[PDB]
């Protein structure tokens, strides 16, 4: 498999889910139907977009880590799967939620080799490969702000912040793109808990950072050794590379 | 003027207003063309709105209060308009953002009668009359959490918190209208600054007190003398009764 065969399977995968979620009501998508194996209720929606995906992925020879259903498959090519990144907002119609793939030729984030976020609701398609970083087939960066007065992303601000403005969304993996393409200037996750799971954020991560951003954990440590299966968990700091270490020094 | 002539009146001008912003391609949408009589920006996407906006009221025997232009006309019938809510989102291609009209019998917001919000890149269409608030025809009202343990929009986080969920979207009007519908628990505008504007806020406070929200300012005080002009500003509580009093004595 190589990054050419991951954008048509993920393209794929895109339509499929879209279509699913796109004919479920509202009151359907929000239905509890079981426990899902990262420890959170599977919602409806949660479920048809997981099978729409899971029917594609399939065929191919992979080992799938997602929300839903856990670790799936035996092949060599690892697949961060988050069926439907943003539920919470999908089960009350607010239009920011996606589908979620990461590829890797490991399974660890250092070998990823294709990145992949779709937004379900507006149709954005965001990807990433050897030649770039892309959202809607046009080439994207981060910006260059060097400010820390300027536009960030944060889960959570628990203290007196000098941002511009601070936005949350409800869907990290679209969040990272929002990100990626220059929309906001940062994105963090310092939540103490530690919350992110690898397929929450592995594509995000990876599309951020073929658009130029510097993104790593907490403490500015690299992200390559996170591993793809259900108890990793990630904090993260991602700006391009003169914002990132004002950002290191101010969460402190 | 009443209820029903200031539907008709909000319908024509949601629709002109969509189509207008939906044209305008973002690189366009993002160019500053002046300043605002609030003393922020105008952005090409906020001019185009306004516009199209202000034709339509300019038939009517109207004082319009808009964020663009100022205070205009003479008419006895008061309109709070902000014609496009949510400009940075609108500017980014974020699906999160509105034009919001609130109609009065005075320049106080006590003597409000009607209130509405459209979602201009998802066609949602929030409103309040005598009859109620109303989500895309169907009758809506907050939700009935009793717990701070709940889902919250929060203007801003500066402290830890309590809440299940904290969420900042970027557009005042329409999170009200999130709240008023039982998508979110609760909202809150607690900065300091006092920053929300009466063109902000109006229409969405008066559709979220129909559908059953409590909503004053930060130290429970009533907002009916909040004033339909450029000067006003607003912190915002907003929850149902049970809940209401437990955030006024969280924010202390
Ligand atoms: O998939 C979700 C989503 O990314 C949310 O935005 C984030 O707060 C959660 O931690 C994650 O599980
Ligand atoms: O119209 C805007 C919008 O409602 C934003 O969400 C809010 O943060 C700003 O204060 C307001 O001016
Ligand atoms: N992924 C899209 C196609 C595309 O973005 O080109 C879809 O199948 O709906
Ligand atoms: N969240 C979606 C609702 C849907 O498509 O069912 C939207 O308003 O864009
Ligand atoms: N304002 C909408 C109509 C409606 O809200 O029902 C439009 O003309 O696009
Ligand atoms: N507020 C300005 C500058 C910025 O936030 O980047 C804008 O909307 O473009
Ligand atoms: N501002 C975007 C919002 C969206 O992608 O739906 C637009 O042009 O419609
Ligand atoms: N999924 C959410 C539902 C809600 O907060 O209303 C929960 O854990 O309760
Ligand atoms: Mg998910
Ligand atoms: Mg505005």
């Amino acid at each position: 498999m190589d990054e050419r065969d991951a954008l048509r399977i993920s393209r794929e995968i895109a339509g499929e889910v879209r279509k699913a979620i796109a004919s479920m009501p509202l009151r359907e998508r929000v239905k509890d139907v079981g426990m899902g194996k990262d420890g959170t209720p599977t919602k409806a929606a949660d479920r048809v977009a997981e099978d729409a995906a899971l029917e594609i992925l399939r065929k191919e020879r992979v080992t799938v880590v997602t929300e839903e259903s856990g670790v799936l498959g035996e092949g060599d090519v690892f697949v961060a799967l988050d069926p439907l990144d943003g539920t919470f907002n999908a089960t009350r119609g607010i239009p920011v939620y996606s589908v979620s793939l990461c590829f890797s030729y490991s399974d660890k984030l250092k070998d990823a080799f294709f990145g992949y976020v779709y937004n379900l609701a507006t149709g954005d398609e965001y990807y990433a490969d050897s030649s770039g970083a892309y959202r809607n087939g046009e080439r994207i960066e981060v910006s260059d702000a060097e400010e820390l007065y300027c536009n960030a992303i944060i889960y959570y601000p628990d203290r007196k912040f000098p941002f511009k403005r601070m936005r949350i969304f409800g869907s990290a993996a679209t969040e990272l793109c929002f990100f990626a393409d220059g929309s906001f200037d940062c994105f963090l996750d310092i939540r103490p808990g530690k919350m992110l799971r690898i397929y929450d954020a592995a594509a995000g991560v990876f599309i951020a950072e073929k658009a130029g951003g510097k993104v790593t954990e907490l403490d500015g440590e690299s992200l390559g050794n996170k591993k793809f299966d259900m108890q990793e968990r990630l904090n993260i700091v991602a700006a391009n590379e003169k914002l990132h270490p004002k950002l290191l020094e101010l969460i402190k």
